[PDB]
């Protein structure tokens, strides 16, 4: 088998493994802060510098894979805590879309919420024109911020979150769990074709994003991957 | 929400938190050994004492839980190396089986191969009249040690496996990721009512045998686990 | 390292985890009282249903555990506001006392106000027979409702009341630091040796009484509790 | 009584409320870091402001206080992870040492480690001039940094850590809870008398230190306190 498989404990930005996008900057406590507090539509995004093949077109196998990281939210005073995090999956070559407004669109589709990506969200604010809950929430995005499935959630400002994600390629389920800071966790699972959304190479990486009047702080401390492509 | 919580990094002797069923041993290192290589048939099974309520008939939520253990299988001189360890949950008056015969039975199921659980094997050991897979396999067993379903794996002698699962309730979809020693990861998943197939309160912990001539270590290392039910 | 511990922000009907003794209650928004309002010589428990093992016999240890709560009492109209509540830790076996009179007594004594217990109150009645401060008070008690120590304290109606207990196995010292409503705490130490007054095993819980003429609303909101024992 | 209270959810830099002395910097998510990674002996030290009257001259009265604090320490690459953290009270007019040498002195003391001070210290190298036990530890510094007492511990990399703190004025015992990261608890506890040992008002803070070669991230994340005097 073909086997990928890393694990941030702490980032830092003269790493050759991890690509910078926007507004994204490291932290002396090794910390990837992912939007600039006082800026405008500000969009971050972090991605594993080496692309991943998930399928194969010649055997037409798609790869399991296991992953794990840990995020912050804090709010900032006179700022709405917006507007989230997304664990996301896309092709070799994706960048910030051109003339992002930040916001609800999460750095990773345009206006209308469109994009091409595959990912979890941990959105907390509700944006109406993307068919948002009206609560914090943990959503499933397939090229789409408007959620093929969503799960209420509670964002606590300053708390470390932990998240485990599994995809099993036969079943071709993806599913998540979330470790809140009160012990309580709260889990999502959705089946998801990767075969036949994505390209045979991927990226897979963080980002976030915020308007004008919302803002907040939005930290990935840790991050491991594992995936395995069988080769018969 | 109904949170039920706990992590073990090492076992000890009388921790009324654990239940003790058959030819389970503590090590002096705070592991747990489940059978005992010097009886023939023999069957350890170690239960977290308190019983979890997974479903409420009041309600009908049905718990969601992330769970991961790390276990060990190591072969002993003149004996084959069976049978394998079982993650399992059971209703709350779980018991060894009557006549239990130990080895493929897993120590949770009768003669025929049925008995009243679910859970995850790690088989070691092909037995034709539960149709096992010719080579070692995980597998997703529901009321029978013939599995639902399985996938290949292979256990190696003196190596520390790594499991997690996670259940999501509105799916009903449970998933496995296990870790071998050497990196690769093996994953399988199903759909598997709860709420159809055991009480409202259940029992979770680990099982092991062995038969006559087919006997190994089986050790429990670490485990730690945390679901949450979702009150009224 | 054994460690116990436990979180409930809010408390739920038919939990396995929680033991009901008595006039105990669980309202609808998740808040537990203690006692029965139309009842005289009400008397209420509730406990967490597993036995926790607090001094080990084959080692010497003893362990150390840190526990908060938050309560509120309420006056309720014609009645004098008695009697108070009670955190204790009792032999497993614990049980409310045969015949008991509720009001001074707490619901973990008899009639001359011994017992088998530890614990600290928050006593809002003056009983002379239990030798009680003339004002309302927070004591510590070791088998008995004659307090081993006290200090004078301020019972607001329908203030939310937060507590934190620290107890160190070393030296043996149990810590009480009480929040007021008004911002102001009070402190209260004193050495008990755990290990002398208890079974290895014993339960944790709140116990609150009432009599004739003497009643008011009794309500836990919450409690976390973690506890530690050197095992090596 | 004379109740002084706060409670810091972050920290900013142009904050009147708080000292900051020597390497201190304050980031962009509202952490403090108390050292420099770069600078050779490093010493860095944070103070509330506002001095608070522990003691009165007037009536023999100590003070009693409940505190409660969360830090960080993690790890740089090709540096000893030393020297530790200190959470201290001391006289108002407190300044770090003349010509200290950062290191084992935590910031608060002379070369012999040696200083006018009451504290409480998560001591992460051992420093055989100080008397140091050979592990990780938490300890009771009155007036140098030679223990009074200590307890070991693990200092987990990248982990979160809560503190709890309660002195009580009349049996003068200052006890400390410890929640590591792996939910398991460390306690300390001990009887310092804060009237024979430190003036009428003080200075609450914390106060970290590196080495050349000795350096790692320092960081206090909240912080939030309640003292109260009796003045009758
Ligand atoms: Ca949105
Ligand atoms: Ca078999
Ligand atoms: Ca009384
Ligand atoms: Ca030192
Ligand atoms: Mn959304
Ligand atoms: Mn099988
Ligand atoms: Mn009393
Ligand atoms: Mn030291």
């Amino acid at each position: 088998a073909e086997t990928v498989s890393f694990n941030f404990n702490s980032f830092s930005e003269g790493n050759p493994a991890i690509n910078f996008q926007g507004d994204v900057t490291v932290l002396s406590n090794g910390n990837i802060q992912l939007t600039n507090l006082n800026k405008v539509n500000s969009v971050g995004r972090v991605l594993y510098a080496m692309p991943v093949r998930i399928w194969s077109s010649a055997t037409g196998n798609v790869a399991s894979f296991l992953t794990s990281f840990s995020f912050e939210m804090k709010d900032i005073k006179d700022y709405d805590p917006a507007d989230g995090i997304i664990f996301f999956i896309a092709p070799e070559d994706t960048q910030i879309p051109a003339g992002s407004i930040g916001g609800g669109t999460l750095g990773v589709s345009d206006t209308k919420g469109a994009g091409h990506f595959v990912g979890v969200e941990f959105d907390t604010y509700s944006n109406s024109e993307y068919n948002d809950p009206p609560t914090d929430h943990v959503g499933i995005d397939v090229n789409s911020v408007d959620s093929v499935k969503t799960v209420p959630w509670n964002s606590v400002s300053g708390a470390v979150v932990k998240v485990t994600v599994i995809y099993d390629s036969s079943t071709k389920t993806l599913s998540v769990a979330v470790t809140n800071d009160n012990g309580d966790i709260t889990t999502i699972a959705q089946v998801v074709d990767l075969k036949a959304k994505l390209p045979e190479r991927v990226k897979f990486g963080f980002s976030a994003s915020g308007s004008l009047g919302g803002r907040q702080i939005h930290l990935i401390r840790s991050w491991s991957f594992t995936s395995t492509l069988i080769t018969t």
